[PDB]
RNA sequence: GGCCAGGUAGCUCAGUCGGUAUGAGCGUCCGCCUGAAAAGCGGAAGGUCGGCGGUUCGAUCCCGCCCCUGGCC
């Protein structure tokens, strides 16, 4: 199982950093697809059904 | 007032009684291509699955109410 407490924490850190680095709304839609969509690493944590 | 059967992407519609709707056709975007296009090929974006709540670590899928449609009255 690849869902250690140090795995989800680092994945969110890369997500919140890219979300905070989103300067315009068009970049936020790109970051949302890479960190909150159905293909994001956090989605893979939920893809592991 | 009765059990039901339906509301799902921009349009028209499939599909699951619990963790991915690997949704389809068309519509939108990018690349190859063209003077510029389209088709073709190769990549993608986009749904909070009818609303408000209830159970659950987790609900499009189960309880309740209602919003709106047919059905049969």
């Amino acid at each position: 199982a690849m869902l250690s407490p140090e795995a989800l924490t680092t994945a969110v850190d890369a997500a919140q950093q890219a979300i905070a680095l989103a300067d315009t709304l068009d970049v936020l839609a790109r970051v949302k697809t890479e960190h909150l969509g159905d293909r994001s690493p956090l989605a893979l944590a939920r893809q592991a059904l």
